[PDB]
């Protein structure tokens, strides 16, 4: 399908779910049983860009909505933040820059590195009901891992 696609969730390696805080914001917690359907329902594309057998681009949308993450230098600052699109003209195999992460596989493991700014990734806290960034380190306080699992669309 021109832009191929597919329906997922994502964990991160501590287990904590991922739901919507604002309109324009998503937030990291421990969630099961009833409340673990407040999770977001991502819609990974598979667009171009440069590919590896352990480093794949993607844009992250999320399902049925025309919200994407999205990387912007705020305060001189790479930056997460959901943005707004055209609903007619997304996704697309060519998306912009800044809706482009790679997908690398790590241990059995996922990371989501910017395009845009290498070596700054999808990052959540230890803490509870923080909100989900663009953190510009690996392997400390913050937490850079998820797993993935699918969804049947």
């Amino acid at each position: 399908a021109p832009v191929r696609s597919l329906n997922c969730t994502l964990r991160d390696s501590q287990q904590k779910s991922l739901v919507m805080s604002g309109p324009y914001e998503l937030k990291a917690l421990h969630l099961q049983g009833q409340d673990m359907e407040q999770q977001v329902v991502f819609s990974m594309s598979f667009v171009q860009g440069e590919e590896s057998n352990d480093k794949i681009p993607v844009a992250l949308g999320l399902k049925e909505k025309n919200l994407y993450l999205s990387c912007v230098l705020k305060d001189d600052k790479p930056t997460l933040q959901l943005e707004s699109v055209d609903p007619k003209n997304y996704p697309k195999k060519k998306m912009e820059k800044r809706f482009v992460f790679n997908k690398i596989e790590i241990n059995n493991k996922l990371e989501f590195e910017s395009a845009q700014f290498p070596n700054w990734y999808i990052s959540t806290s230890q803490a509870e009901n923080m909100p989900v960034f663009l953190g510009g380190t690996k392997g400390g306080q913050d937490i850079t891992d998820f797993t993935m699992q699918f969804v049947s669309s």
